[PDB]
């Protein structure tokens, strides 16, 4: 069923809450035993948001390999994403260790550091060229190279140095700065423009490690970003673009991380984004 007609049918009927609860009920439940170990309590932002054991990213260290991060591997679309929480004061060094070890080119940030008057993640990147950051626990140096501030997003060039080997890599920081404190954007135009800027950078392409995507919990806004990207790629690849079933793609993604798309309004916004993005391309 063409999703645009499914969309009008749900809107006229006002059944978004009913569709969303059906997804919550059918979603996968896998163990997260490593996330719940007492040694890892200060590595988790939210007691109810944990990576499954089968899909968690492992840090390359013998001490403690744990980070709150999952690999989402989309077999038919040939895309992979790492979805992670906003870094905490005790995990900013682990975060950049993961970017280094996974060979990521891009970090996608969909929150502000402060929202609703509370801290939603650590200030984990440098704000001035001449004031670099050193992470002593993981032996990394991070330098701000350049910053391009636009109306709806900021792009940063960062230099990450492995102090152990003196190798360096260029990391691109894509910061969507205008998601509202409450609800979802009224139009998906600026979110789709942003998605197209990340794609154009190479950050989502198979010559690099998976993109790292976060918000505060790494399931809601982060879920919307990967869901819209995969659905549009499948509409490009298949003979019948009308066969793409957004609810089935979301349930496949929830095999790899719990809770992706946190509200019925985020589910409606994801449909709007895919419908408008399809027509822009097709
Ligand atoms: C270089 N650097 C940055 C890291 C990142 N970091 C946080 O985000 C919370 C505090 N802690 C560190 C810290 C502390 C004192 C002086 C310098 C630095």
């Amino acid at each position: 069923m063409e999703m645009e007609k499914e969309f009008e049918q749900i809107d006229k009927s006002g059944s978004w809450a009913a569709i969303y609860q059906d997804i919550r009920h059918e979603a996968s439940d896998f163990p997260s035993r490593v996330a719940k170990l007492p040694k890892n309590k200060n590595r988790n932002r939210y007691r109810d948001v944990s990576p499954f054991d089968h899909s968690r990213i492992k840090l390359h260290q013998e001490d403690n390999d744990y980070i709150n991060a999952s690999l989402i591997k989309m077999e038919e679309a040939q895309r992979s994403y790492i979805l992670t929480q906003g870094p905490l004061p005790n995990t900013v060094g682990h975060f950049w260790e993961m970017v280094w070890e996974q060979k990521s080119r891009g970090v996608v940030m969909l929150n502000r550091v402060m929202e609703k008057g509370s801290l939603k993640c650590a200030q984990y990147w440098p704000q001035k060229e001449e004031k670099e950051m050193i992470f002593e626990d993981t032996n990394l140096k991070l330098t701000l190279i350049s910053e391009d501030i636009k109306s709806y997003y900021t792009v940063r060039q960062l230099e990450l140095e492995n102090l152990t080997t003196q190798e360096t890599r260029e990391i691109l920081h894509f910061h969507y700065t205008t998601w509202p404190d409450f609800g979802v954007p009224e139009s998906p135009a600026s979110f789709l423009n942003f998605l197209f800027k990340v794609r154009e950078s190479g950050s989502l392409s198979p010559e690099h490690g998976p993109v790292v995507v976060h918000c505060s919990a790494g399931i809601g806004r982060s879920g919307t970003f990967c869901l819209a990207d995969t659905c549009l790629l499948l509409m490009d690849k298949r003979k019948d673009p009308s066969s793409v079933d957004i609810k089935k793609v979301l349930l496949e993604m929830r095999k790899f991380r719990m809770g992706l798309i946190q509200t019925a309004d985020q589910l409606r916004f994801s449909y709007l984004a895919v419908i408008e993005g399809a027509k822009f391309i097709m």
